[PDB]
């Protein structure tokens, strides 16, 4: 009963946090200065912390900083630029492989659920359209995407890669969570860059982005990691995203939602607008997830953002 999750403060942490307590786990929770009010103060909030949320300071980049917190732990959750190499693509590996080396020595350790990203998956070359669907078996050349300077892309790519070698080698059990844009409820008066993206729209914004990504509720994602890791028969990557949508999309979706709000009506550029594409559910749906659609996310978020203090609409 008693599991590990790492970066709590995350935004995806924060709601895995909450529903572990709520389903009655004691939660070794790491964040890196639990002595910080300011930044733990959402996470005490949270029913049942207060008995049974045990915050431990923790640096990712650190080596063996996650030794003894994760020791006593059925499962572990992890879920925590100029030069691309050492300012993202090495803290990104390091810290993956600090968190596993901790876990690979813990006895009472039975699985890992590695939060990862649909980028680890969906970046292979081949075209992605309306009739294309994305699913788990496809994973992201990174040499291809580092040759258009898609870092982020391949730092994930990466550090999955790195995850999946280490396991298989370390005789540990580990399940990936791979979520697109993660949007829903905010615990606290912080944004994320997704909760952000929706936030532009809404505040005065003269145009919207020629772009289209996948988009998953923030209570989706956190329920898929909770699935994941008590589901036995749970194995491989999850793909976490409950549709892909252009932003035009997203906005028709606000014009419903909000009548009366002033919303941009011109795209970016005048280019065709970035194709859409489907991405398989079937993985995370076998455990019994059931998939909050678009526009219940997008009420959410504007609702949090208001009762935030972001948006004044």
């Amino acid at each position: 009963n008693v599991v590990c999750v790492t970066g709590a403060s995350g935004y995806i942490a924060s709601w895995l946090v909450r529903l572990l307590l709520h389903r009655g786990y004691t939660v070794k929770a790491t964040v890196r200065d639990p002595n910080d009010p300011k930044k733990v103060d959402h996470l005490v909030k949270l029913d049942g912390a207060k008995e049974r949320l045990q915050l431990f300071k923790a640096n990712l980049l650190e080596e063996g900083a996650f030794d003894s917190v994760v020791q006593g732990c059925h499962g572990v959750f992890h879920t925590a630029v100029k030069d691309p190499q050492a300012e993202l693509i090495d803290p990104a590996l390091k810290g993956t492989l600090n968190v596993l080396n901790s876990c690979a020595k813990s006895p009472s350790l039975k699985r890992v659920v590695l939060t990862s990203s649909i980028a680890a998956v969906a970046y292979n070359g081949k075209p992605r359209t309306p009739d294309v669907v994305v699913d788990e078996t496809w994973f992201t050349d990174a040499d291809f995407c580092a040759k258009s300077n898609l870092w982020y892309v391949v730092s994930a790519t990466l550090a999955e890669e790195a995850a999946w070698k280490f396991v298989k080698e370390n005789n540990i059990d580990m399940v990936t969570i791979n979520p697109a844009m993660v949007i829903g409820p905010l615990l606290q008066p912080v944004l994320n860059t997704s909760a952000a993206a929706i936030l532009n729209l809404i505040n005065g914004a003269q145009t919207f982005p020629n772009a289209s990504f996948g988009w998953v509720n923030v209570k989706d994602v956190a329920n898929a990691h909770i699935l994941a890791y008590e589901n036995a028969s749970a194995s491989g990557r999850h793909c976490l995203v409950e549709r892909v949508a252009h932003y035009s999309e997203v906005v028709r979706i606000l014009r419903e939602l909000y009548p009366s709000l002033q919303l941009p009506e011109k795209c970016a550029d005048d280019k065709p607008y970035v194709p859409i594409y489907q991405v398989s559910k079937e993985k995370a749906k076998s455990l019994g997830l059931e998939y909050t659609p678009l526009e219940v996310s997008i009420k959410e978020t504007v609702e949090s953002l208001k009762e935030k203090k972001f948006a004044n609409l």
